């Protein structure tokens, strides 16, 4: 297996890079910079690779800049983004410009290849990544709300002093202000989180919105997330790559499998493969969550329609 | 098991920080730097756990910048560090005495792990400064250059290796140790010895290599292990009557710490480089020492 | 840690102490069984290190009969019982007191999971004859039945469930609390409650279903993982103001054991069930009791 | 994956069975028995299905008795044989022919399946499947002295008191008192144990003994080594299903790699893979560790041409 990191030199795409050489499935992890980038690439290989010798995990660890160097990859993670007097429409024409130069053709070349983006905005570039690549519909990804539910997990599990493996929550829709909590399948320890003794203690609204300022606030004292979607983006790849088949928040294409909604990456519940999206399972939202996740989707169909206009 | 981690908005201190999270001997980490670096702090601590979440671990992160903050801690790792090479030291070892002065007086059962460099003076420098045992104070040394080291010979997981001495340019790569079966090894050497310097004018330093070997060494102490490790440890006379000096050796590492330097078996031309590369550190030492008082 | 298990020749303690072993948060495992059994302990004790090396794991293993062997175990697993029901409550709760009685004296931070059955009524024996703490004498009762459980609705590791109640034929199926996402139910409740006694009347009796259990329950606490598991634990007042009783409940369990009793919201079927069992619970408490004075 | 386990009713096979079942590339384990038995392995399966939900483990616990419920096995598990006025003859005989009965002809229907032999003799009863087989040389494999070197890993770490793992030793030759050990290859966390310090003060000689008396003593006070061979099991298969292609000390068919042997099934260090034995790797041993091996061979070798005689 080879697994292919665009943007191993930043914050993500090295701690994603590091950590991915861990797993046993993954056999070979190439880091792929810009060309002037290479040499800092050497150094983070070399580092990488300490890190195997001392955890006793073998990895092939390479370095490239062009298109050969990894459109042959099994998975291809795109963590290369601008750093954010700019507007989220210029944002995502610019990393949207990205996208299509590392992307765009990739079918043609390997068609069996799986694409997870994470430069933001995820949803839209998670669909402009489709596009560009002309590859199938199940084969290209984005983190989208994965995280966004694992921040939602920790508050859950520090307000009931509990093991975070205990908490299964999910929250779907777009990876910003638009994001919907599914309470109805929020759980700890197995038992509806609505049953819990200490629910009506917990001030849903403050979590949801710590959850949706989290990114930021972690950018403006930290400088970025960095572990955070590092562990994530090896939890999806692990999944695909050993064909796990578990259903994972990821934004993937929607195509009438939830509400008839159609054309448009947006996050939402899906079992993942070793053959990508293998299907978007229907959830039983209530109605409040069913019309939070259309306004939801309306809002990155507009986004998504921008970008691709810019793209032409 | 809590963990402190002083130095944990750097490189190496926060890939630590996130990776000895995960262990599920680490029930608390505590995240340590200057006043100044609380905000860095609190973002810090926020990815961590989100990392935690996403891996199905679990580990209370808090921070701080005081003493209390992190004295009560069963393991201290020690990575600040200052971004000549005697001013260096100096420097350093400040940041030591400042953080570790008078440890043992408020908890006599912690135990030390200095990574900051130069690790075999500072190692020696945290242990007096804290007047701990002289057990429970090690450090990350050539450790690190084994792992580069096992690497090369890995390309000529089960090529075991290990050097002994300073972690700098007087280390010994021990031969007669090093099976794969026991086995241009000057080259690769001169390689191990630049690795450091390479990484640094690269990737600007070393961060998951030596992130995952603190990983090991807390994880081995924590759950006392008894593992045979390289560390960075005060010799009393096990080696060559070799004495009052902290230098990369063999060690059976265990909750109590360093429970006993092994005396390895040194041919005679490593055994002369040991004596070396002792020689160094014992002089390094001396002045770091000096400039401390 | 050391966990000690009472009872390891027998098919459950045996199971178990090999799974315990193999933990790394357990790092001595006593077999302790009865003075004739000493042989059969000896050679379990050289079985299981061959499987710890095997799985590159670790272990002192170390064997006993007498109290001053188990009595200073952070966790004590009790699975020593004989082959009317009355009778045999009567003889397994002389044991519990042989065993436990006066514990808290020589260990008062001492833990006990009680296996043996009637679990729910020796889990109560074992709490008054030890004079521990009511947070830290648990037992493996209706925990083992959700696993049985979840393997039917699993048919029809994503599964959840949870049943309370007696570890008998009047068990609570909590459904309110079984989702797969929220969920002939009345017939697989009739396949968990007669699991046992079909397994005992084919393989001749539970074995690698409750060792992984107790596994994964020692483990939640070494590690104080805080986990929301079902054990039978002592009721005051948690739960429809019940109290004086040990039955399988929704608790968080930790390094001090039994940290709450989760009042889990039941339905008004369910709730009802509950009281029916606590009583049959409560009425076999009384007479073991009264027969172990 | 199908891991078919043969003799699962016996102590050694329902707990291989059960840490099998563990194992994350097994996803179904079938035991086997005689028909009177099933009766047995459905209370054994329930209880390790118990077990798998306990451990949240996936895996599918089937039951048989006949060539058609385990010939399609990836690996076939033999852990059937005669319990201990019996010589060592009358046991391979009749173990012997379990080992026909069972593995006879089982290349016709599935020439890809690997036969895992742990009954007793394992060297004379690994080259009795073979033959009786007609499966390759390399889809055939012993647990041999496996076991017996972990029994001896036991003995260096407890003498140095380090972790297990920190020793790596290495014991060939036949499962029995003619084994023999590489102490050339014997290390203590990377170090020559002859370069370690309490090596002089460490009996080779009396911990070479009991282990050659381990398997007698345990039989005479536990009943039975049990959890040992389930883990050394669940270890050599996991090592095949995932093809990880590392060396380890099993007994299997010699074909000339050692000081030319050949026509024997011993106790050798073989790398593993999904294709069994991808190869006998030669060894560097002393002359003394050569010399023993070669009584070893000769003893396998004349028990191997007495079961083989009786088997016609
Ligand atoms: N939940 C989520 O989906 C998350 C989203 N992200 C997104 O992931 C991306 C990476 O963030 P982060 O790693 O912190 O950013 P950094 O600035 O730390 O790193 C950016 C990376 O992109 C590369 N890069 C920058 N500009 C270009 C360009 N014009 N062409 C090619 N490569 C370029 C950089 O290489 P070089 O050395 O050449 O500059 C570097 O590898 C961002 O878009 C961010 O928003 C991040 C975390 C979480
Ligand atoms: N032993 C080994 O094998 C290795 C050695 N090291 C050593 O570890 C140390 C850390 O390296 P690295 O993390 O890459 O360096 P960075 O510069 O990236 O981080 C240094 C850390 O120390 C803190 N710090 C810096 N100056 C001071 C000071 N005067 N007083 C207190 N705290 C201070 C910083 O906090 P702030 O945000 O306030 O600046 C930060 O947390 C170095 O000394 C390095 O040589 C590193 C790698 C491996
Ligand atoms: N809670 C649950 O879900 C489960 C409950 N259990 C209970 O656990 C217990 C153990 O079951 P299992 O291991 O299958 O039974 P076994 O008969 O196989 O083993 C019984 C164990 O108890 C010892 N023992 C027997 N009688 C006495 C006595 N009078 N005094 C002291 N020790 C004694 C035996 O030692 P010796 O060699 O000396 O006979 C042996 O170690 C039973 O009471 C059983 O009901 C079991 C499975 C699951
Ligand atoms: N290092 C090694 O290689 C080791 C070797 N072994 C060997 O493994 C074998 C299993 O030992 P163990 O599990 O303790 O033995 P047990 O007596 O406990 O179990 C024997 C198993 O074989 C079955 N069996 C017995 N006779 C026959 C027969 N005539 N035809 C078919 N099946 C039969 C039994 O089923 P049923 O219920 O029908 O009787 C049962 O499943 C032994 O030959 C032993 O020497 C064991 C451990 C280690
Ligand atoms: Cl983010
Ligand atoms: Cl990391
Ligand atoms: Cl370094
Ligand atoms: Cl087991
Ligand atoms: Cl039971
Ligand atoms: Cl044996
Ligand atoms: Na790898
Ligand atoms: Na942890
Ligand atoms: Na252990
Ligand atoms: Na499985």
């Amino acid at each position: 297996s080879k697994v292919a990191v665009i943007g191993a030199t930043g914050r993500v795409g090295s701690t994603a890079a590091a950590r991915l050489a861990l797993l046993d499935c993954v056999n070979e992890v190439t880091l792929i910079a810009r060309p002037k980038s290479v040499d800092k690439l050497r150094g983070l290989r070399r580092d990488i690779l300490d890190s195997l010798a001392a955890a006793q995990k073998d990895a092939e660890i390479t370095i490239g800049c062009e298109r050969d160097d990894y459109v042959d990859a099994d998975v291809i993670v795109m963590t290369a983004g601008i750093p954010q007097g700019q507007t989220r429409l210029d944002l995502t024409k610019d990393n949207a410009a990205i996208i299509k130069k590392y992307l765009e053709g990739v079918a043609e070349e390997n068609p069996e290849a799986i694409v997870l983006v994470v430069t933001n905005p995820v949803d839209v570039l998670t669909y402009v990544a489709l596009k560009v690549s002309g590859l199938p519909k199940n084969r290209v990804i984005g983190l989208g709300t994965h995280l966004d539910s694992m921040r939602f997990k920790v508050l859950i599990a520090k307000h009931f002093n509990v093991h975070m493996s205990e908490v299964h929550t999910r929250i779907i829709g777009e990876h910003g202000d638009t994001m919907v909590p599914v309470i109805s399948s929020t759980s700890v320890g197995g038992i509806p989180v609505t049953r819990m003794p200490g629910w009506e203690d917990f001030d849903v609204e403050e979590a949801v919105r710590e959850v949706k300022e989290a990114g930021q606030r972690i950018i403006e004292t930290w400088g970025g997330s960095q572990f955070g979607p590092a562990q994530a983006i090896t939890n999806l790849v692990r999944t695909i790559l050993q064909d796990e088949r578990r259903v994972l928040t990821v934004s993937a294409y929607l195509d009438g499998e939830i509400d008839g909604i159609r054309d448009v990456c947006i996050g939402v519940p899906a079992r993942l493969g070793r053959e990508g999206v293998l299907e978007i399972v229907p959830i039983e939202l209530e109605e409040d969550e069913m019309r939070a996740f259309r306004r939801s989707v309306k809002v990155v169909k507009e986004a998504t329609r921008e970008a691709m206009e810019a793209i032409s």
